[PDB]
């Protein structure tokens, strides 16, 4: 088997953010509140006049409300796009899934987005106690999930929606979001927020150089029907990943109370590093036969 | 909050079998073939004539089978039993199931759960491998989960059906299986095998706290006919995880080659159900279960 699985599963322990650091409850410790919860470098309309105009706390309540958007978003990821793949494999639906290699990656992998889960969870739930945010609008459906719940509505057979399902998750974990890597090295931030997401990028590193292999094993054990299905899959998949919607900034700022929300929002790198995908999609050999523009390697 | 729920939660990095043998994998290093898979001593058929007059291969192959059966059995409980129950919980369908403290002691077992999945799963595959089993048939489908579904066949509308998946989860968790808490002191036994099970044991012991302490929230905030659904599903999953099913026994026997499996298993481990008899005062629902609880097992 795969020698990259098998150095994979023997790292796990040694480097696991739930073996390495289990106790990130004991993190706030020492709160500061005077410390921001999210960088304003790495936000879009940080120096847009109508932002500028607003009053410092009006900013800063901005600030808290993009860093626990955030933790919502990957929460919902985890829950509804990457687990449900990485349980698809474990479940031995797809041909060469029944491989004990495959299964200890991926059974290591669904640990992991546990213990993730869990830190952003906590993450949230600190902030909201801490900044004394009682209530906070029930926010929208993560636009990924919206485009996978769509392609998968008039789909017949439970095998085409076993493959979309399993790209999806791939496509997911193998395409670094921008905030994970920002914020994970950034210094002006609470350090639990730059700590949670230096754990998470670690673990996802990982991650990407799994779902690269176990997708070759399986893609190689599939029918033509399964291969042709996981191919058009795949550049939907991946323009899914590439959409940004900006439906959280209106709800943060408004939320805030600045004026022009919508002038600011409708005004409007942060692209997510698409290389582990390009990655598997050469691992595919699918290199000429994704309909998909990939995007420059980020310099972080 | 619940000093309970506090303890266990601040206390998770230091209890946590993931956290204190993530190498589990490991174990398996200098491996001694001579050493049993499973003990004798907690065989039902072990003194059994018809056993007693098959082969030392034949015999040593039941022990082999009847360990990969029991992780098998113990996969299947968290994959199709517990983990729904506590991801119920974490999508708040409940009332009060959005509080912080409940759902930090429920993810950390969600997290448990997966790591739990893990060890067992890889104990089937390196006693596969090692004891060179190539092909095992088919398992009988849990007798709990049997259960299970029957319930749900019954009372088949989406509110019922999450109310029997949390109970039937609380029960499984608060209900201690007798085979984990004699293999975890088992010094006769692979290592790995009892170090797996202690470890099982170690954090099944919080969980059975955590639930108790849940479900009796949980069960402040439910409406009459929800209220109604609980109390009369508790006796039903309480009765299912009592139930003493012999299939996968006859099943080992065959898979071994041992004649006369029909009558051995014709011819024929009490789980310790302390946990969910706290559940059930702490749902104040004491005069209301008709259940007979059987006496503490000494371990």
């Amino acid at each position: 088997g795969s020698a990259t699985l098998g150095r994979l599963v023997r790292a796990w322990p040694r480097r696991a953010a739930v073996v390495n650091k289990a106790d990130i409850l004991d993190e706030w410790a020492d709160y500061d509140t005077l410390v921001p919860d999210y960088p304003l470098e790495i936000v879009p309309f940080a120096e847009h006049p109508l932002f500028l105009a607003a009053e410092p706390h009006q900013r800063q309540r901005v600030l808290t409300g993009m860093w626990i958007g955030y933790n919502e978003r990957v929460i919902a990821t985890e829950q509804l796009i990457a687990e449900p793949a990485f349980d698809l494999v474990m479940h031995g639906v797809f041909p060469g899934s029944d491989d004990p290699l495959i299964r200890k990656s991926v059974q290591q992998a669904i640990v992991d987005e546990s213990f993730h889960t869990y830190m952003h969870m906590l993450a949230i739930d600190r902030t909201r106690e801490l900044r004394k945010i009682s209530e906070r609008p029930p926010q929208p459906e993560l636009v990924t999930y919206r485009r996978l719940r769509r392609v998968l509505a008039d789909m017949p057979e439970q095998w085409e929606r076993d493959i979309a399902v399993l790209v999806w998750g791939a496509v997911a974990e193998t395409c670094i979001n921008a905030l994970l890597a920002l914020l994970a090295r950034d210094a002006t931030i609470q350090p639990m927020h730059s700590l949670i997401t230096t754990l998470h990028l670690r673990d996802e590193t990982a991650h990407g150089s799994i779902v690269v292999e176990v997708v070759r094993e399986l893609y190689a054990r599939m029918n033509e029907q399964q291969r042709r299905a996981l191919v058009r899959c795949l550049p939907i998949a991946l323009e899914a990943f590439a959409e940004q919607d900006l439906s959280a900034l209106l709800l943060e700022l408004n939320a805030a109370g600045i004026r022009g929300a919508e002038e600011i929002v409708g005004d409007l790198r942060l692209v997510r590093d698409f290389s582990g995908a390009r990655k598997m999609v050469e691992q595919l050999g699918l290199d000429d036969a994704v309909d998909f523009d990939f995007p420059e390697r980020p310099d972080w």
